[PDB]
């Protein structure tokens, strides 16, 4: 029932109710002559709503605040995007200019500067050590350590057991490397493992692209990485 990335037109943003509370949003883009899914996180936060993540460019972050206006009806008053990359910062200009409070950690915030993408306004303090965590309203921010990119945030949220390892984590089905431009494939499966050894008790784990699933999804990437590694 999560939706695939062939129902969903590049344009158009899907909410999917993981828990009480928590939904992923899951967005389309093309690059290449192909199209690839992506996701992100709301969660409750009383009568107002934290998101994770853009929807991967202005025109799906758009999207997304009318979807979530619909469908929920909550105002969205602050967003964390999880690293530097278009698919989570590509929008903050677009949330800014609604009123959306962003929010990034010092090092995504300079990365996404240098690549020239958009830069949330607010800096995270507390997350510069691996192994670091800053609770965050109803989440707890975690920086597991340099793995798909050198700024990459985990975010837990412990009312629903869910996970979010963005794009540190892979799903089942990927089977090859994604985008490691600006990885530490040395570093990343001790990332993970830091991951793993924080939220033992996680049920629910939602990667960057793909289909949800379980504690599998970290062992899992770490195969991939590992075998990439080796090539
Ligand atoms: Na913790
Ligand atoms: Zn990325
Ligand atoms: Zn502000
Ligand atoms: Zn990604």
């Amino acid at each position: 029932e999560y939706p695939t990335v062939s129902e969903i037109p590049v344009g158009e943003v899907r909410l999917y109710q993981i828990a009480d509370g928590v939904w992923s949003h899951i967005a389309t883009q093309s690059f290449d002559g192909a199209v690839y899914p992506s996701n992100g996180l709301i969660v409750r936060d009383g009568d107002e709503l934290l998101l994770i993540d853009t929807a991967w460019g202005a025109k799906n972050t758009a999207a997304l605040l009318a979807e979530i206006e619909k469908q929920i009806g909550l105002p969205v008053t602050r967003a964390v995007s999880t690293h530097f990359h278009d698919d989570r910062v590509g929008g903050v200009d677009v949330l800014r200019a609604a009123g959306v409070a962003t929010y990034a950690s010092p090092s995504t915030r300079r990365l996404a500067e240098v690549e020239g993408n958009e830069i949330p306004t607010h800096s995270l303090e507390g997350l510069s050590s691996s192994g670091d965590a800053v609770r965050f309203g109803p989440v707890e921010l975690f920086y597991p350590g340099a793995a798909h990119s050198t700024d990459n945030l985990v975010v837990y949220v412990p009312s629903a057991s869910v996970l979010y390892g963005g794009c540190a984590i892979y799903e089942l089905s990927r089977t090859s490397a994604g985008n490691v431009a600006d990885a530490d494939l040395a570093e990343w499966p001790t990332s993970i493992e830091r991951i793993q050894q924080h939220y033992p008790e996680a049920q629910f784990v939602i990667p960057g692209h793909g289909l949800p699933g379980g504690l599998d999804l970290l062992k899992h990437t770490t195969n991939v990485v590992k075998a990439h590694t080796n090539r």
